[PDB]
């Protein structure tokens, strides 16, 4: 399957350099030439898609309790910039809609990481995947990722033609089975769980093969020449979109 996708992405839109998931974040990507983005996707409870990586309003603003229990008219009220910075007090939790406006201004690609609430795969799943399909009209595909085989079924049944790809934080045995049936182009890995060995095996599966979060270029470097295609990072400064091994 073919593949468009850049060897560098910027984990959340702007990595540690910025308040993640953010606009202004994405803007700090574009800031060191990154040429794509990942960031995280939910509903909110009347179904707006909007971005924020945990369950919860609390690690990255001044909000609390489930974003996705509240409606879009009270998360636009909440500050998710100034935990980060004193800079970034205006930051509001953005619309996926609004994300795709960056990306096309900029010119970046987008792996979109579905991160639906507890409880919410398959409805999220569906609505993201029909969402994307809408929003990145006219450009370059976005990468559909998710935890979640819940959400990644419902995307292969609501844009069958987006290609998705499966985030594991711990290896499974069965991976070359699931990955078939979900139909995935790539496998996103946490960098612990490689080795020369099983990124072989998984290029010989076909799999294309992203890694996160990778910070330090020697480490970088080796994934690169044992041949994976990404490496999703938050030093987005050290690392920067033309690095190779």
């Amino acid at each position: 399957s073919n593949w468009p996708y850049p060897r560098i992405v910027a984990h959340r839109g702007g990595g540690k350099l910025a308040p993640e998931n953010t606009l202004a974040a994405i803007d700090v990507g574009a800031k060191y030439g990154h040429k794509m983005i990942e960031f995280d996707a939910k509903l909110s409870k009347d179904g707006e898609i909007f971005l924020l990586h945990d369950d919860n309003l609390e690690r990255t603003s001044n909000g609390w309790g489930v974003a996705g229990e509240l409606n879009w008219q009270d998360l636009l009220r909440v500050d998710a910039g100034s935990w980060y910075s004193k800079a970034f007090k205006g930051e509001p939790l953005p619309l996926l809609s609004q994300v795709a406006e960056r990306c096309r201004e900029h010119g970046m690609m987008a792996n979109i990481e579905i991160k639906p609430t507890t409880g919410t795969g398959p409805l999220t799943g569906k609505m993201v995947a029909l969402a994307a399909r809408q929003l990145w009209a006219g450009m370059t595909p976005p990468l559909l990722s998710s935890f979640e085989i819940d959400a990644l079924e419902a995307a292969q049944q609501a844009a069958p033609e987006l290609p998705r790809g499966l985030l594991l934080d711990e290896w499974r045995d069965d991976w070359r089975e699931l990955t078939a049936r979900l139909g995935c182009v790539s496998i996103h890995l946490n960098h612990k769980l490689l080795d020369k060995a099983r990124v072989m095996q998984l290029k010989d599966a076909g799999l294309r093969i992203l890694v996160y979060t990778v910070n330090k270029p020697q480490h970088a470097a080796e994934l690169l020449r044992w041949g994976v295609d990404c490496i999703c990072t938050d030093a987005i400064d050290v690392i920067g979109p033309n690095f190779t091994a």
